[PDB]
């Protein structure tokens, strides 16, 4: 039940109008995130993990040094589409939480986006499994996804 | 003629005893090793890489954070053969250098074995085949390069 709690608490952030007093591109933006999401499901929720974590062959940043990546991916810029992405890509590679990694840095994302480009990522087209074989390359080579996520861009932002 | 040089230049390193005045087991005595080996080389001898780099699927620590990653990795204990590699393999993921990363890093790796076990590995006996692998692997799991290792230690360390 908790993916499904976690939707509903998505869906509450953006109806409720709480997603636009969100820190945009920021750490603690994402953190903020997480927290409403996964707040009271996840006992961790909007912390940064203790722990190390791998998936799919893929270890994301040691724990030991994961709050000073942070410090320094917050800072990268967010002025073209492909500096977006490549901020994207480096906070995916961080994987701050335990958990629920994936819907916060998307909305996250999003944001990022919608501040800088005036455009979200329309979701609803994008293929999950094409999506997730993106991220999975994306530390070595963002082209992947760039090309999946560019031309699935919407002005429509609300 | 880089590698054959700079492998020249290794002998030199034990043959002097300089060996014996490297700092064993931080970021500073790697730099040591590195700038001893590609001295006149590599004209980046010695120094911590600015740019990215990446190798067959695998992304090395972010430049802009790969001097806090040092600072923390260095931190590593090293009182277990368990230990030792486990801040071997971290100091591969930093990679800290454009090129040269593999001789220093593996002498680096044998000082602390010499210093904390009075071992080292007896790379002689160690399948160069194997041994990639094994480190390709070893930030999602360390099992292939501890089991490739663990038998090919020697005591007979000079
Ligand atoms: N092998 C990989 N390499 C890099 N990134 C990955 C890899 N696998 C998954 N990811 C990313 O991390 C996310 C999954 O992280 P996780 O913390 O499990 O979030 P989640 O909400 O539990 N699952 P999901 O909703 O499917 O994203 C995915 O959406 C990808 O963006
Ligand atoms: N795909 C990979 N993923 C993780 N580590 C790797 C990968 N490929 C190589 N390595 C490690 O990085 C080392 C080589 O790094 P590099 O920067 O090329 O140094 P090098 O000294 O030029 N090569 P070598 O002399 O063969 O060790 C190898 O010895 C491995 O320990």
């Amino acid at each position: 039940s908790i993916d499904e709690q976690s939707l509903h608490n998505a869906r509450r952030l953006f109806e409720s109008g709480d997603i636009d007093r969100i820190e945009v591109g920021t750490t603690a933006g994402l953190q903020q995130i997480h927290r409403y999401l996964f707040g009271g499901l996840y006992d961790f929720a909007g912390q940064i993990r203790e722990d190390n974590i791998s998936k799919g062959g893929f270890r994301f940043a040691n724990a030991m040094y994961l709050k000073e990546a942070l410090v320094k991916i917050e800072q990268m810029p967010e002025r073209t589409f492909e500096e977006i992405i490549a901020k994207y890509v480096e906070m995916n590679i961080a994987h701050p939480f335990l958990e629920g990694n994936g819907r916060s840095t998307r909305i996250w994302l999003d944001l990022v986006l919608k501040k800088n480009l005036k455009k979200v990522v329309n979701w609803q087209n994008v293929s999950k499994t094409l999506y997730l074989q993106a991220m999975e390359r994306s530390p070595v080579n963002d082209l992947e996804l760039r090309f999946l996520l560019k031309d699935n861009l919407t002005d429509d932002v609300d």
